DNA sequence: GGCGACCCGGCGCCCGCTACGGAGTCAACTACGGGTAGGGGGTATCGGGCAACGCGGCACTGAACACCGTTGTCATGTGCCTTG
């Protein structure tokens, strides 16, 4: 997702349960690795 | 005469979402006959508006008895005086 411009869906989990598997599976924080290789995925290069 | 190419048909698909324009189009006819449906006309049936009139507590009716309280009342008992 570069920022010369695009749209990104927002999605609602409703149940406690999506809730649940969104706060544990599906978080951004637990997502550091990439897993077609198992490398770092979440710390892009750009500016930084 | 099964192999064989080849030929042909015939088919199967062909990243993702939002968001983003409108446009809309060429050649019968009448007669009948019914039946439904509309309209108003009139009619039986259901629904809305009022004071007595159901109640009830108690209250008055005190009236007529009852419940103590009271000073009415009586015939009948002590204390002093007179005579045996
Ligand atoms: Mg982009």
């Amino acid at each position: 997702a570069d920022f010369d411009g695009d749209q990104m869906a927002v999605h609602l989990p409703l149940s406690a349960e999506a809730q649940a598997e969104a706060r544990i599976l599906m978080l951004s924080s637990n997502n550091i690795l990439k897993p077609a290789d198992g490398r770092p995925v979440t710390m892009p290069t750009q500016d930084m």
